[PDB]
């Protein structure tokens, strides 16, 4: 490996061998079918709301999130990089697809598949990833850096449906070597969204953009139809000429044949026929190819950029609504702009790389932080792009000031912006894209007084309940299978209109977003104030026994939606205390004296009773009335965690908080599989896991990172990082369960999981407040 030093991969990149088998992989631990796409994953490509494409560590374009809100794992075999090399003085060269696998059927049988093991590495530090190719039969070593311009405080390039592939090639040998790199791509119009005739009308064209000191050559893969539908648009691949390289192309090869129409050309001398052909297809799948060819002398290096774009301007949800995607603001809505997007990337990728370096540098250059922590911090962000992210620029056939946004809870539980989860998972948005975060919160503010008296069947017990009650914050802003932003509360396992955490979490999120954006946005506080007061006043009505605290009803009436709470719980009770303190402060800022006094009075009463009811001398009891009310809950002081972040001071005595956190570390972490797997949710005082519900026996990745944050800002530094390390280990390490780029909600002690690709572990960014 002499290519590593010609490129700059950070030491904190996650790494794996190309073609590496992983033996320890976890699987779902639930009864009903659950997504399990295997451990063959990678960092995704694509901006926010663009649809993303997961290219795996084996090189395949395999995890397709282009249909917004859906996860489709299938390798499109035509989509590849391939290499040809010939040593000067030899009769024949060698050609190889850079994919550690082969097709399942006979399509593309002529291509050279099965890139060998032990011949290259994959590296990832989101939004960047890299492949190195160090193969004994390829004298010239290659590497590629691939990325999309995901940039904090940037709402433009961050939205783009584009990826850059910056290749580096180096000849360490003493002979001249002829080298070609070829990008192939299937015309994927009709891959989703088209009910019949899926390839019909697909056609490919070549664009040659020649200016001074510039040549880009690109294939545009589209359809003859000008229909404005979800399935229609264009894909483009292309390359920018650099000194010392020639470009060749093939506009049309058949993907549903043996591939030899293309491969016979490439495998001979690495040079394609330059045959244009715009003839549309009927049944056959078609693709395009763009190649570069160059000669490397001994010791010579060359860099060449390729790119990929996709202009699919319309997203459609299962309820019928069609929206334009955010990037259309910048490139247009007609679905004929893939070349413009590609050209922007090819002409500006060097600036984008520097912008990414500029935002990663503060963390990467802090040598007090271990590299494993940096691996997790950056790579967990894959979810902001990969979480079915929807970001609208208008409803089809209708202009407003804002662009509504939503991130899925996950794909198995297909709900946008689940609020009890975003309480944990929204940290990267407030920290790094605060204009999105505030937009999401204003969306919630607007729903507070919505009433929908239609009824749904509650899944957990079969009872009928009202869909949306006035004054109760919704669980979610809909499902991609139905109508995101329009039909809220798609969740039906429990009735969220009686949850005891949603209204308080809402208030806490509002105040968080003011505090973490500099305490300057009074306008955001003004927009949300009525909803905040309404939320607290409605939750106060759920105090059945006049202790000043909402009562859990002996059912799962909060985020732990199979774990029953009864009476005053540490979790919902501490959230309530913190939300009251936050509202007091907002009242002061907005000069609403009567709100300040009222919430101050509720706070003093609730605080005294919480302490009396739950403090046991060592920690806060789980609750006041449950069968295992003395269980040690990992999240028992969630309200105090948030109060620390919001700078609201002590809601509970410092001594008791410290005692409680030390107990959690000593028990829920250290007596759970040696502290190597995170904090288990519930532990009995005798040091064995609480078995009253599956959720008590689970480690929640997002809860655990949040607890690590809580510990860190309370000065328990070793405990904080040791607690977080188990999550990192299980997710990324060789000794883990193979969850890289699909961090789940939960695992049990056997390491098996529930709900891969989950929003909650984005809470790791609360460790960087
Ligand atoms: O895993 C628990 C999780 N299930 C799915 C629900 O949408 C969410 O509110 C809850 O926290
Ligand atoms: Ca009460």
């Amino acid at each position: 490996d002499k290519i590593s030093h010609k490129i700059d991969i950070p030491d904190s990149a996650w790494t794996i061998g190309i073609g590496e088998k992983f033996k320890n992989a976890g699987h779902p631990n639930v009864k009903y079918p659950m997504i399990d796409d295997s451990y063959v994953q990678g960092a995704p490509l694509g901006g926010f709301g663009a649809g993303t494409i997961g290219r795996t560590y084996n090189g395949g374009f395999s995890r397709w999130h282009l249909e917004i809100g859906k996860n489709k794992y299938t390798t499109v075999y035509a989509n590849q990089f391939s290499v040809f090399q010939k040593v000067e003085g030899n009769k024949d060269g060698v050609a190889q697809v850079l994919y550690a696998g082969e097709p399942e059927n006979g399509y593309l049988s002529s291509w050279k598949w099965d890139y060998p093991k032990e011949s290259g590495m994959y590296y990832a530090l989101y939004p960047n990833s890299w492949y190195t190719y160090t193969n004994k039969d390829l004298p010239v070593q290659l590497a590629v850096k691939q990325f999309s311009p995901i940039i904090p405080y940037n709402y433009k390039e961050t939205s783009y449906p584009v990826a850059v592939f910056k290749w580096t090639a180096y000849n360490p040998t003493n002979k001249n070597v002829d080298v070609s790199i070829m990008f192939t791509w299937q015309n994927m119009i009709g891959f989703f969204g088209k009910q019949v005739n899926v390839n019909s009308g697909n056609f490919n064209k070549i664009i040659k953009d020649k200016s001074k000191d510039s040549e880009i050559v690109a294939a545009v893969m589209g359809n003859i139809s000008n229909d404005n539908e979800e399935w229609n648009g264009e894909y483009s691949i292309g390359v920018k000429k650099v000194p010392g390289v020639d470009i060749s192309y093939k506009a049309k090869f058949v993907t549903t044949g043996d591939g030899s129409d293309l491969w016979h050309e490439f495998s001979k001398n690495g040079i394609l026929d330059n045959k244009d052909d715009e003839t549309p297809t009927k049944q056959d799948g078609i693709g395009s190819a763009i190649a570069v060819n160059f000669k490397l002398q001994p010791g010579q290096t060359i860099e060449v950029p390729f790119a990929l774009s996709w202009d699919l301007p319309i997203m459609k949800f299962g309820g019928g609504d069609k929206w334009y995607k955010m990037y259309t603001k910048y490139f247009g809505k007609n679905g004929k702009n893939s070349f413009a997007i590609l050209k922007e990337a090819l002409n500006n990728y060097q600036k984008w790389e520097k912008m990414i370096d500029d935002w990663q540098k503060p963390i990467l250059s802090n040598k007090s932080k271990p590299d494993w922590y940096k691996t997790a911090l950056f790579n967990e962000l894959y979810y902001l792009a990969d979480g079915g992210t929807a970001w609208e620029n208008g409803k089809v056939g209708e202009k407003r000031t804002n662009n509504m946004f939503g991130l899925l809870e996950c794909f198995d539980y297909n709900y946008y912006e689940t609020l009890d989860v975003r309480f944990y998972g929204s940290f990267p948005l407030v920290m790094l894209w605060p204009d999105i975060e505030k937009q999401v919160m204003r969306q919630f503010a607007d729903t507070i007084n919505v009433q929908d008296s239609s009824e749904f069947k509650v899944g957990s017990n079969g009872a009928m309940a009202v869909k949306k009650v006035q004054g109760m914050i919704p669980h979610d802003l809909g499902s991609s299978y139905a109508l995101p932003w329009i039909k809220i509360n798609a969740y039906d396992w429990q009735n969220p209109n009686i949850w005891k955490d949603l209204n308080s979490k809402y208030v806490l999120l509002v105040y968080r977003d003011y505090v973490l954006t500099g305490k300057t946005d009074k306008e955001f506080l003004k927009y949300t104030w009525k909803s905040v007061k309404t939320a607290l006043d409605k939750l106060k009505e759920m105090d059945k026994d006049n202790d000043g605290i909402p009562d859990n009803e002996g059912i799962p009436d909060q985020t732990y939606d199979t774990w029953s709470m009864k009476g005053t719980s540490a979790y919902c009770g501490s959230l309530w205390l913190a939300a009251l303190k936050a509202a007091q402060e907002i009242g002061k800022v907005l000069k609403d004296n009567e709100a300040y006094i009222k919430y101050n009075e509720w706070y003093k009463i609730a605080q005294q009773n919480f302490e009396k009811e739950l403090w046991n001398g060592e920690y806060y009891n789980f609750d006041t009335e449950s069968d295992h009310k003395d269980s040690i809950m990992a999240d028992q002081l969630a309200g105090q965690w948030y109060a620390d972040i919001l700078r609201l001071g002590d809601i509970l005595p410092k001594d008791h908080v410290q005692k409680a956190l030390k107990k959690i570390y000593e028990f829920n972490v250290m007596k759970f599989e040696n502290g190597k797997m995170g904090a288990v949710n519930g532990m009995r005082p005798d040091g064995i896991v609480d078995e009253s519900d599956i959720q008590a026996q689970e480690v929640w990745t997002g809860v655990t990172y949040a607890l690590a944050s809580f510990m860190k800002y309370r000065g328990m530094t070793e405990e904080a990082y040791n607690t977080a390390y188990g999550v990192y280990k299980m997710t990324y390490d060789k000794s883990g369960k193979g969850y890289w780029f699909r961090t789940p909600e939960a695992w049990t002690k056997d390491g098996n999981y529930r709900a891969s690709m989950y929003m909650r572990p984005l809470s790791i960014w609360s460790m960087e407040v």
